[PDB]
């Protein structure tokens, strides 16, 4: 034997099947590699998740687990294999197995300049993974260019559900009632950020704070009327909002000189304030700007709306530790 496989001085424990790892990146409890599976012989992408210290992770790592794979659609990854220890006593890591991309939307953005024909090509993907994702009732509330996947050809494929709940992230890309007050309206919200970054290369909306987001989103909008203000928001947020003085609508093709005058069409519908005016999945899909990829006959949907059997928030990290060890079983030899 080889031993257990090593990434940047801590375990990777994915042998024997899965060797020849290379680094990608790491989040708060997760580092995600790429790896040889000598099985189908190819590259595969490899997270190894370690979420047994807090139960807000156990419950993240447990709702997408359970998520993507009873999810089977073109632009959402799919969970391949699970590796994890022989006994619930040793599970202190969870290794998730899914399709190797090329690159994510944020590395792209960062070095290529996009087409309108490209542009108009990943947001169709987007709405179009987006439209089964909402049909399940499912939000993904963390809609952002790192959590888009790309291949060779262009293909897109939304992935990191951890965040997923039936109907917190990145500033950037959060929904103003997010802040202020959450409904399928908000990932709306955050692919119209991402439309806006694909347009110019540059983050719409880039607060340093939670302050900061509100001032950018005004800057561009304008000051919100009596009615865009007239929800249930906290007190703080809304007598900040009505002590600032008028800021005036930015138009946004003056944002945006060189933009395709449909696709600003339809990220005004998108980037709207008040959630119960924003433009909803179908909607947005059948849009004029997305006239040549609109195909309904192609979209598919969810059989029947996603649901948890139990109360996974009320739920001690100790059982959902149990009910991650029981998920993840039928990827054991047996
Ligand atoms: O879990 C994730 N949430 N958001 C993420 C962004 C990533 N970014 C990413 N960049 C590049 C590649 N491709 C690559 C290919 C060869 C050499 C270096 C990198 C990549 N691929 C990838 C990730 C996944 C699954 C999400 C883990 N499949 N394919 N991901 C990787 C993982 C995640």
């Amino acid at each position: 034997g080889a031993g257990p496989e090593m990434v940047r001085g801590q375990v990777f424990d994915v042998g024997p099947r899965y060797t020849n790892l290379s680094y990608i990146g790491e989040g708060a409890y997760g580092m995600v590699c790429s790896a040889y599976d000598n099985v189908n012989k190819v590259r595969v992408a490899i997270k190894k998740i370690s979420p047994f210290e807090h139960q807000t992770y156990c419950q993240r790592t447990l709702r997408e687990i359970k998520i993507l794979l009873r999810f089977r659609h073109e632009n959402i990854i799919g969970i391949n294999d699970i590796i994890r220890a022989p006994t619930i006593e040793q599970m202190k890591d969870v290794y998730i197995v899914q399709d190797l991309m090329e690159t994510d939307l944020y590395k792209l953005l960062k070095t290529q300049h996009l087409s309108n024909d490209h542009i108009c090509y990943f947001l169709y993907q987007i709405l179009r993974g987006l439209k089964y994702i909402h049909s399940a009732n499912v939000l993904h509330r963390d809609l952002k260019p790192s959590n888009l996947l790309l291949n060779t050809t262009c293909d897109l494929k939304i992935c990191d559900f951890g965040l997923a709940r039936v109907a917190v992230a990145t500033r950037w890309y959060r929904a103003p009632e997010i802040m202020l007050n959450y409904t399928k309206s908000i990932d709306i919200w955050s692919v119209g950020c991402i439309l806006a970054e694909m347009l110019s290369n540059r983050p719409i909306f880039p607060g340093k704070h939670y302050l900061d987001q509100l001032n950018h989103i005004l800057g561009i909008l304008g000051s919100p009327s009596q009615e865009d203000l007239n929800c249930i928001i906290n007190l703080k947020a809304r007598n900040y909002l009505l002590s600032l003085p008028h800021k005036n609508k930015v138009p946004w093709n003056r944002l945006f000189p060189n933009a395709d005058s449909k696709a600003l069409d339809l990220l005004d519908k998108m980037l709207t304030f008040n959630p119960h005016k924003r433009i909803e999945v179908e909607q947005a899909l059948a849009h004029p700007y997305l006239e040549q990829y609109y195909d309904p006959s192609d979209e598919p949907i969810a059989e029947a709306p996603f649901k948890f059997d139990m109360e996974l928030d009320d739920l001690p990290k100790e059982k959902l530790k149990e009910l991650i060890f029981e998920e993840t079983a039928r990827f054991q030899p047996g």
